[PDB]
């Protein structure tokens, strides 16, 4: 699914899953 949390993390993933910036 989608993920938004903040150094900003991103996660969008729908390929396994990954998060960044």
């Amino acid at each position: 699914e989608r993920f938004y949390e903040k150094x900003v993390q991103k996660f969008i993933r729908v390929g396994v899953t990954i998060r960044e910036k």
